[PDB]
C-alpha cells in the first residue's frame, strides 16, 4: 500500500545526511535498492521521490488542491514578499500575477531584447580588453542580470544598476536563501532582509518615476515594443476588477529577475564550456552562425530563431546539469502511484538531474552529445523522459526568453572571441538552492577583430 521506505540513520532527521552530502547520489542509489517509488524522512518531513519517466503522471497533471506548490515554497515568502507568488492569498491570484510576468515576453518585446543583448555586450568587450582570462560564471551572471533588468523592467533601470550594485545586492539575497530554509522557515537571515529591503527601495522609486512618465508620455502604453513588465504591472487589475498594490508588484519584479537570474547565467555557462571544450560541437556552432549570420555584422530576432543546433547545445547542457535538480508538490489528497499510495502530507518530489541520467531513455548519459537530441530524438521516447523546464500546469513561462537569451548570449560571444576553456568540466555544486559549476570555471579568450 505504502511506497518502500529507506531506513531512518536516527530518528527525525533521517536520511538528511547521505540526502546532504550529495541529493542526487542519494535518489539514484535508493532508487535501485527501493524501486521507481519511495518514501524516506528528512528533518522531520516524509518525502517521497518518482523516479521513473514512466510514472511522473502522477506528479505533472495534477491539480493545486490535489498536489500544492504553495505548500512547499512558502518560505520564499522573504524573498519575493507578502502576498505573492506561492504567499499569494489563492492559487488563482498567483496565476494572475505569473501571467503579469508572461505578457511582458511577447514576440514584440523578443524583438527589442535582441538589441539589448547586443548593447549589453558591447559595454562588457571593452572592459575585457582584446585578451586575457575570466571566470565564465561571474562573466555569464553579469551580463544575465544587466540583460533581465533592461528587459523586464525597461531601460532607464540601468544607471541605478551600474551605479547601486544591484548584481551585488541580488548577489546578497541569493547567498541567504539556503536549502535549509525548506526545513525551517524561520532560519534568521539578516543580510538576505537588508539586500531585499534595498532593492524594495530602488523598485519603489523606479515605479514612481515610471508613473511621472506615464502622465507625460501616455502614447508609450498603445506601443508593443515598449511595454515591459513594469508597465503591465502598472495598467492593468485582477480578472475580479481588484487592484494591485506596490508591494506586489514590487515582489512579482523580485520574482520575475530571480527566476531567469541564476537559471539562465548557469545554463549559458554549462553550454559555453561544452561548447568550446569540444571541437566538434564548436564546429558545427561556429558553421551555423555562418550560415546564419551572411554578412549581416548584428543579431536579430530572426536569426536567433534559425539556430536550432546552439538550442540542442542549450538543451543538452539541461538534460546534463539541470540548475533545479528538484521540483516538488505537497499532497494535500493521498494519491495513487502504480501499486502504491502516498498520503497525504507527503512531499512527492521529482528530479530532472536524475531524469537526466537515466539509462532507459539515454545512452551514454555522462557524454555531451547534441546529436542524441537532434538526430537520435533520445528525449521523444517517454512523455516525461525531459523535464527541464518542467510539464503540465506548471511548465515554465520564462523558456522561450531563456532561450532567447542564453543563444544569443552565447551567439554574441563567439562573434567577438575565440574562446578556450581551461581544465576540465567541472562538476555540479550541491551547496545552493539553484545548482550550478563547482569553482574555478576560467576561460582564455581573443578577440577575433582588433585595432592595435
Ligand atoms: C534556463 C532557465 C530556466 C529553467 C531551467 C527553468 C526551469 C523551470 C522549471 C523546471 C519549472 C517548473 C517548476 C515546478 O514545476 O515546480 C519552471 C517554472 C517556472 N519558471 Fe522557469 N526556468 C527558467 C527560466 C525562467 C525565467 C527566465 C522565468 C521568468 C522570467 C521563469 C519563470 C518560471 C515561472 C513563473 C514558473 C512557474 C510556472 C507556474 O507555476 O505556472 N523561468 N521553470
Ligand atoms: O523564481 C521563481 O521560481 C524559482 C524556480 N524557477 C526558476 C526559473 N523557473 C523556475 C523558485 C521557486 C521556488 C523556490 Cl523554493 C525556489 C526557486 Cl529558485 C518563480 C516562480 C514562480 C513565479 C515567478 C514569477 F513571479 F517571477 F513569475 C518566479
Amino acid at each position: 500500500k505504502l511506497p518502500p521506505r529507506v531506513p531512518n540513520l536516527i530518528p527525525y532527521v533521517g536520511s538528511f545526511v547521505s540526502f546532504a552530502k550529495n541529493p542526487v547520489q542519494f535518489i539514484i542509489d535508493n532508487s535501485k535498492k527501493y524501486g521507481d517509488v519511495f518514501t524516506a524522512t528528512i528533518l522531520g518531513k516524509e518525502m517521497t521521490f518518482l523516479n521513473h519517466p514512466k510514472i511522473l503522471d502522477t506528479f505533472f497533471k495534477a491539480t493545486d488542491n490535489e498536489l500544492s506548490l504553495r505548500d512547499v515554497y512558502r518560505f520564499m515568502r522573504p524573498v519575493f514578499g507578502t502576498g505573492v507568488v506561492y504567499d499569494a492569498d489563492s492559487t488563482e491570484r498567483m496565476m494572475e500575477q505569473v501571467k503579469f510576468v508572461s505578457s511582458g515576453l511577447t514576440t514584440a518585446r523578443f524583438r527589442v531584447f535582441v538589441d539589448i543583448f547586443e548593447d549589453e555586450i558591447a559595454h562588457k568587450v571593452k572592459e575585457l580588453g582584446p585578451e586575457g582570462t575570466v571566470d565564465v560564471a561571474e562573466l555569464m551572471a553579469d551580463l544575465i542580470i544587466f540583460t533581465a533588468s533592461r528587459c523586464l523592467l525597461g531601460d532607464e533601470v540601468r544607471q541605478y544598476l551600474s551605479e547601486k550594485n544591484l548584481g551585488k545586492l541580488y548577489h546578497d539575497i541569493d547567498d541567504g536563501i539556503s536549502p535549509l530554509s525548506f526545513f525551517y522557515p524561520s532560519l534568521p537571515a539578516p543580510k538576505r532582509d537588508k539586500a531585499r529591503k534595498a532593492v524594495g527601495e530602488i523598485f519603489q522609486e523606479l515605479l514612481d518615476k515610471r508613473r511621472e512618465e506615464h502622465k507625460k508620455h501616455p502614447e508609450r502604453l498603445l506601443d508593443e515594443s515598449k511595454m515591459d513588465v513594469v508597465d503591465h504591472l502598472l495598467t492593468q487589475k485582477y480578472k475580479d476588477g481588484q487592484e494591485l498594490t506596490d508591494v506586489h508588484r514590487i515582489g512579482i519584479l523580485i520574482a520575475g529577475l530571480f527566476a531567469g537570474q541564476h537559471t539562465s547565467s548557469i545554463t549559458s555557462s554549462w553550454t559555453l564550456m561544452n561548447v568550446i571544450s569540444n571541437k566538434k560541437v564548436l564546429e558545427k556552432v561556429r558553421k551555423e552562425q555562418e550560415e546564419i549570420m551572411g554578412s549581416d555584422k548584428v543579431l536579430d530576432y530572426d536569426k536567433v530563431m534559425k539556430m536550432d543546433y546552439l538550442e540542442a547545445c542549450m538543451k543538452e547542457a539541461l538534460r546534463m546539469y539541470p540548475p533545479l535538480i528538484m521540483i516538488m508538490r505537497m499532497a494535500r489528497k493521498p494519491r495513487e502511484c502504480e501499486q502504491y499510495i502516498i498520503p497525504k502530507g507527503n512531499i512527492l518530489v521529482v528530479s530532472p538531474s536524475v531524469a537526466g541520467r537515466c539509462t532507459d531513455t539515454y545512452t551514454n548519459p555522462d557524454v555531451f552529445d547534441p546529436e542524441r537530441l537532434t538526430e537520435r530524438k533520445e528525449h521523444e521516447k517517454f512523455k516525461y523522459g525531459a523535464v527541464p523546464f518542467g510539464a503540465g500546469r506548471h511548465k515554465c513561462i520564462g523558456e522561450n526568453f531563456a532561450l532567447l537569451q542564453v543563444k544569443s548570449i552565447i551567439s554574441i560571444l563567439l562573434r567577438y572571441f575565440d574562446m578556450e576553456y581551461i581544465g576540465k568540466i567541472p562538476d555540479p555544486s550541491y551547496t545552493s538552492l539553484v545548482v550550478g559549476p563547482s569553482p574555478p570555471t576560467r576561460m582564455r579568450y581573443k578577440l577575433r577583430k582588433q585595432q592595435h
